[PDB]
């Protein structure tokens, strides 16, 4: 499903999108947070699982986590890899194709390393040309020099055939990329990868710097109504939604291939919560 | 009359017919009897446009043959430029737009007073809109396979479709649409339409002309043909099978394709095998 989606450029992905927990807890703590998990995401219609890296949090390895503690979810997972977190050697060997299986994965380069990013796509290229890769955009970097567009046409050149944004709170930001995006690779003759939209949901302050640890921003407004002591969580929810309906609507107008990723990224029952119930709206919405 | 449509929505199925403009020295009323008799035969013909070729023997200018003498014909004309005989003013002068009315022109380069490079840029400069294509010549590929990346090329520098010069060797042909469609879906590139010609041979006359263009027939049938035999229908005949099975390996990879049926000839006999092999080809597609 997703697989296919993907190698036919279709509108329509959706995904949900988890941080393994920390390493730090005792092995008990995890099979009760890796069944909580199961049990709500087992709830969703999605395409695929997110699972992210980070590069104190340690977290649980992606692929680890996966295959050791979330076999009982019957779908794809895209699993998030930072590779200057990884010798050469490593990413040669978790890289490697292994039979009788499909492999998809985002490839991150550093925020800011023992492998840099352009050496882990060749490091792919050589030892599974078959492994689905996405890249990272992030439309706000987009604001800087009006070449994000170009950033990930030069990713899909290095073998990417999806991009997933980080969290997205900015409308404008979106659609300039999406424009930029779309106009570019009209004039130069070129088909187009699509476009998945994270939105991540933000309930307290806790959350928040958590946010902007992983380098996003919410607006200030809205930062300011939780400075002073506001429950933001639904605003943050209608707002995610007001902006992915509007980008679906650019999209539809252009035939850009669009879809949802909807990150779960808070410790707190209620945000997670928020979260799963805004996957099932935006399966609703698509 | 659907060629616009066609060629920006990368269809199959555009066909078109080929003449070249009678020579220059021919007088007013001879070159409207022989206009009288093209506008009699083609419009008796399905097709989506007029191609009409430019030489770089002396022959009117396209543009002003399909003006002046063509009218009556309710398709679009193809206006053929050999760039290199005309200067970079000149060639301005005749790429700047015509109010209300589509342009379709195909460049093409030296086998000069216009570098092909330099009527590109003058197209992107005076008239974006000119419905631009380009020649490609399979039998060419088979000297380094690089001609699928000249087409790409081409693609880059402002043409949405390729006339191919005549067909004749199936395999170098399907080897040119076996790269581009290949090299295409590696590179993440849409497909633009490839437009076949075909081209009947029916007498020395004929072939020493196409000779002249830069198109060969196979040796067999030259070697027939200098036996002294008729090859007319022959010519047809291999034409037409080698047009089906380009269409069936189009069809079976989705490759955009397309027939020009070209009229070379003087003889009235070769010129009636070419509307007919123009409406059969229809009837195919
Ligand atoms: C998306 N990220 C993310 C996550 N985890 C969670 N939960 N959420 C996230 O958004 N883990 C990985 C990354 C963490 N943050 C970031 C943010 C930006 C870049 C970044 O600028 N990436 C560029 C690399 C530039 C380079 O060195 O070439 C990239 O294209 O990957 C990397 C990591
Ligand atoms: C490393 N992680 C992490 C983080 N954010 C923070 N602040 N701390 C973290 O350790 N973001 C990503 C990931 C999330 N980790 C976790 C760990 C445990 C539970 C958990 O215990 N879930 C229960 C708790 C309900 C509640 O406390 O209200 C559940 O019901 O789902 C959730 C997410
Ligand atoms: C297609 N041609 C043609 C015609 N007229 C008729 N009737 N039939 C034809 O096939 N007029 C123009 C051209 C004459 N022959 C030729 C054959 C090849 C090239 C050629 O190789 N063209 C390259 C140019 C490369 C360069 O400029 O160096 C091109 O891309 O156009 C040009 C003219
Ligand atoms: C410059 N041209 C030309 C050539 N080939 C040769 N050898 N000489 C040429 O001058 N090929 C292309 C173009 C064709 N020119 C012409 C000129 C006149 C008629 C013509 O009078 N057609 C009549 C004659 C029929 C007959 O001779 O039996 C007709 O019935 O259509 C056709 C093509």
């Amino acid at each position: 499903l997703l697989k296919q989606k993907i190698l036919n450029r279709e509108s329509g992905i959706i995904t949900y999108g988890i941080t393994p927990p920390k390493k730090n807890n005792t092995e008990e703590k995890i099979k009760e947070i890796s069944q909580k998990h199961i049990e709500r995401i087992s709830g969703l219609d999605i395409d695929g699982l997110v699972i992210y890296d980070l590069q104190f949090i340690e977290t649980i390895d992606p692929q680890i986590y996966s295959e050791n503690y979330l076999k009982d979810l019957k779908i794809p997972k895209i699993i998030y890899r930072c590779v200057g977190k990884y010798t050469p050697d490593e990413f040669r060997r978790l890289t490697r194709p292994v039979s009788g299986q499909d492999a998809f994965s985002v490839f991150v380069g550093a925020a800011s390393v023992l492998l840099k990013l352009s050496d882990a796509y060749k490091i792919r290229q050589d030892v599974n040309p078959d492994l689905l890769l996405g890249g990272v955009a992030i439309p706000e970097r987009h604001m800087k020099n009006t070449d994000e567009h170009l950033r990930i046409i030069d990713k899909i050149n290095k073998g990417c055939k999806y991009f997933i944004t980080q969290a997205v709170y900015n409308v404008e930001a979106a659609k300039d990329f999406l424009s930029d995006y779309y106009y570019y690779s009209k004039n130069n003759n070129l088909k187009m990868v699509p476009i998945i939209f994270t939105l991540t949901p933000c309930g307290s302050t806790k959350t928040l710097e958590f946010m902007k640890w992983l380098g996003i921003s919410i607006p200030r407004w809205l930062e300011n109504d939780l400075m002073n002591c506001e429950d933001i969580l639904n605003k943050s929810v209608s707002l995610s939604k007001s902006i992915f309906n509007e980008l679906m609507e650019f999209c539809l107008e252009k035939g850009i291939p669009i879809g949802c990723n909807i990150e779960s990224v808070s410790v707190r029952k209620v945000e997670i919560e928020a979260s799963i119930a805004l996957a099932k709206d935006i399966k609703y919405i698509m």
